[PDB]
């Protein structure tokens, strides 16, 4: 289950930056 | 501890999201 948590929270981050990504460049 | 550092890692997150969206809100 851990491990688990670190995959999701790593697709966390690509959310994240992600929507960095889609109001960055405004 | 596996618990708590999900904790950690889901509170600084949010504070990122909510930077992000307070910066990109002008």
């Amino acid at each position: 289950r851990e491990s688990e948590r670190r995959e999701v929270e790593a697709k966390k981050h690509k959310d994240e930056v992600a929507y960095l990504e889609n109001y960055a460049k405004q």
